[PDB]
């Protein structure tokens, strides 16, 4: 990231701190938790609303020392009153703005917000799981501020969880108790905490909605798939992602050693000696080097992250993913709760920054063999059947004689988001009680209000609705500002938070009390539907056939001779 966005962000960091002190009140309050009393504080929003804020509530023991790479344990209860008027630190990660490593291993906390601690009726509980490829992200209010949602009478909760190698190291040897998915196991225990404690904050423990964007959507889906969380929540929202996206899992059991070797390990490739070295390494050294773990072949085959959710090699007590995601969908308890999914109208536009550095990537579309689903393609991507499958993808996105950056970015929308969603819907239909799934398409474009991800995708002055553009209308961030109440950006906040809280409440996203929706007939997707219908959200809300559907069926045809793998 540029030296200009570094000083610019430094300033907004200094501003956000003064604004956060300014927006604090003296009204402290105490709430009960099953671990002991927590003290929160009332805060202000630039729209002159206010909310009770409980930050830094531990839901697990700090996963430090011997607990590193291990499943989380329950935290130790305290006597007295725990201070929850400040944020705790984020998970150890690379700061996308500076490039420095920030965060702490002591990171397993959650935050609770609401405009009213003593509502006259129990409220819908919304749990947000942040994205960031399982390697970055946080529940700090400078990125995910509860300011828009607390205009509604809900209880909003933002959790953290272990990221990168510290979250998703995986070792084959069953003796060392490092099966993998530690960071997902953090999410589970946070869900259990929210289940047993939300009542103390005015929340309805029988009406809990989990949602997340990108990696947080994949996370949410995992929470819907695993046996560990059965019955914990009641609605799910998958925003630009799910667990069968090709970036949402990886078999990384062999990458532990590589990481050790980058961090200066001397010895042999056996899990034990590898683990002992990783266990005493400085946390920020492991995280800083993660960028270098993937081989050139892996990057070629579009492996996006070295460490992430994995099929655990053996089953232990807190196992989360005992089989591949496609297999878990076949029995998943979460298939039978109300579900909303969606994407933006130009998902792949996110990859502008990457293309700016590697223009050679555009030539991948001459045969498109690199984007053939990996389970179908051959190792070298050179088999005649792979070139054939490649050609189908090519027909779907290469508009001219030569592929462009736009063709590339359009393909990415499908490779990374639309096609996995399709496969998931079809797989789910063959294994579900018949609970509704609704689709949305986020199609509202604005430069007048933005979020920090736009700095990272280099989305400054770039038309179209990229991956993460929707976050801006759900959460306050330190680049946001007060918008006139009649502005299109403000209406979109009202609509988005309106629809999400309505879904959370009833399991049905439609409400005539949301402006723009008076003509809307939002029907869920049925197994007999050849064509998906979605609520397209722009300056006007309109039900339409998914415009991506033709290209979606184009990708599905790659599985013509391999229907069992679809």
């Amino acid at each position: 990231v540029s030296l200009m966005e570094k000083l610019k962000w430094k300033i907004k960091c200094i501003e956000n701190k003064f604004l956060n002190y300014r927006l604090t009140t003296n009204e402290t309050v105490v709430a009960e938790t099953e671990y002991g009393k927590v003290k929160g504080v009332k805060r202000l929003t630039v729209y002159d609303d206010s909310y009770y804020s409980f930050e830094g509530i531990p839901y697990a023991q700090p996963p430090v020392g011997e607990l590193r790479f291990k499943a989380p344990q329950r935290p130790t209860p305290w006597d007295g009153v725990r201070d929850c008027c400040n944020h705790k630190d984020k998970s150890v990660q690379v700061d996308f703005i500076t490039g420095k490593v920030c965060g702490s291993e002591d990171c397993l906390y959650l935050s609770v917000y609401t405009n009213n601690l003593n509502p006259e009726t129990k409220r819908p509980v919304l749990v947000y799981i942040h994205g960031g490829g399982f390697i970055i992200g946080e529940n700090h209010r400078d990125m995910y501020g509860p300011d828009y949602f607390i205009k509604k009478d809900v209880v909003l909760i933002n959790i953290q969880y272990r990221l990168g190698a510290l979250g998703f190291l995986s070792l084959n040897s069953e003796d060392l108790n490092v099966p993998g998915n530690a960071g997902l196991k953090d999410q589970v225990m946070a869900l259990r905490w929210i289940k047993n404690n939300c009542a103390n904050f005015g929340g309805n423990p029988d009406n809990i909605t989990v949602f997340g964007e990108s990696a947080g959507a994949a996370s949410t889906h995992y929470m819907m798939l695993t046996e560990q969380t059965r019955g914990l929540f009641h609605r799910g929202i998958l925003m630009s992602g799910n667990a069968i996206c090709p970036w949402a899992n990886t078999q990384c059991q062999h990458r532990a050693f590589t990481l050790a070797k980058l961090a200066g390990y001397k010895g042999e490739d056996n899990d034990k000696d590898v683990l002992e070295f990783l266990m005493k390494a400085k946390p920020q050294d492991l995280i800083k080097l993660e960028e270098k773990v993937l081989t050139l072949e892996e990057r070629t085959n579009k492996v996006m992250f070295p460490f992430g959710p994995t099929v655990e090699p053996y089953q232990t007590a807190d196992c989360v993913l005992p089989k591949h995601p496609r297999e878990m969908v076949k029995t998943a308890w979460g298939n039978s709760i109300p579900t909303m999914m969606g994407n933006t109208s130009y998902e792949g536009l996110f990859f502008t920054s990457i293309l700016k550095q590697m223009p050679l990537l555009v030539k991948e579309l001459e045969t498109c063999v690199n984007f053939v689903p990996s389970e179908l393609a051959d190792a070298e991507r050179t088999a005649p059947e792979t070139l054939e499958m490649g050609a189908k993808i090519k027909k779907a996105h290469v508009t001219g004689e030569t592929p462009t950056a736009d063709n590339f970015m359009d393909l990415c929308s499908h490779f990374y988001f639309w096609f996995p969603m399709h496969r998931l819907l079809q797989l789910r239909f063959n294994h579900t009680s018949g609970t509704p799934v609704y689709l949305y398409r986020f199609d509202f474009d604005s430069e007048d209000l933005i979020n920090p991800y736009r700095i990272m995708r280099s989305g400054r002055g770039v038309k179209g609705v990229s991956h993460t553009d929707e976050l801006t209308y759900f959460f306050w961030n330190q680049l946001a500002k007060r918008m006139p109440k009649e502005s299109r950006e403000y209406k979109t906040i009202e609509r988005m938070t309106g629809i999400w809280t309505q879904f959370a409440t009833t399991g049905n996203p439609y409400s005539n009390e949301i402006e723009g929706m008076e003509n809307v007939s939002w029907d869920p997707i049925e197994k007999s539907d050849e064509v998906y219908k979605c609520l397209n959200i722009s300056d006007e809300l309109k039900m339409i056939d998914v415009p991506e559907m033709g290209k979606i069926k184009q990708w599905e045809s790659m599985f013509e001779k391999h229907r069992d793998l679809f």
